[PDB]
């Protein structure tokens, strides 16, 4: 087994229900079992601003599967839960399920780029992961707390 974390972000459709519903499909995930769930965050758009907020929430997810079998599963549930694709860049979503972390795995293959390439940029991933995994180190070596201790994030407020 592996420990991987998952961002959780929704703007549409109801977050909260799109969340509770996001969290009772990743239980039912085979191979694979949820350590830990996040409070959950109410934050505000990065990228395009002209969107509602966002709920944001990190998880720990025990697994035995393969990385790519669990971005099956991931996808799956963000279509199951209605999400569209549209043209624009970084439009609102249902669900977005993105694989921060697998372990201290570096997987870069056609599909799938772990660790997620920009989390170590942005509170509304490092913040929720810290709550639920705060002695966590990176594949780098990186440790999560010296970095929400030494760079600017703004704070971030529960939903
Ligand atoms: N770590 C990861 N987690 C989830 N999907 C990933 C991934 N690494 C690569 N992908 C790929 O990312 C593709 C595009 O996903 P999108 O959800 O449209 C990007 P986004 O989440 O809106 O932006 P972001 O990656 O800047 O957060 C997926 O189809 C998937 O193949
Ligand atoms: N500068 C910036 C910047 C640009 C694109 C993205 C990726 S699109 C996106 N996803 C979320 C989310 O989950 N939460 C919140 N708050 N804002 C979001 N924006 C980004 F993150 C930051
Ligand atoms: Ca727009
Ligand atoms: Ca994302
Ligand atoms: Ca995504
Ligand atoms: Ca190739
Ligand atoms: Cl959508
Ligand atoms: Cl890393």
């Amino acid at each position: 087994m592996t420990v991987a974390y998952i961002a959780i972000g929704s703007n549409l459709a109801s977050p909260l229900e799109q969340v509770n519903a996001a969290l009772k499909a990743l239980g039912d995930i085979p191979e694979s079992h949820i350590l830990t769930v996040s409070s959950f965050y109410r934050t505000p758009p990065l990228g395009p601003q002209d969107q509602p907020d966002y709920l944001n929430a990190a998880v720990a997810l025990e697994t035995s599967l393969a990385p790519e079998e669990l971005l099956n599963h991931t996808q799956r549930i963000e279509l199951q839960q209605g999400r569209v694709r549209k043209a624009e860049r970084w439009g609102p979503r249902t669900l977005d399920l993105d694989i921060m972390l697998f372990g201290n795995e570096v997987i870069n293959t056609e599909r799938l780029t772990v660790p997620h390439y920009d989390m170590k940029n942005r509170g509304f991933m490092l913040w929720p992961l810290f709550e639920i995994a705060p002695e966590l180190v990176f594949p780098d070596g990186e440790m999560l707390r010296q970095i929400l201790h030494t760079r600017a994030f703004d704070k971030l407020n529960k939903w």
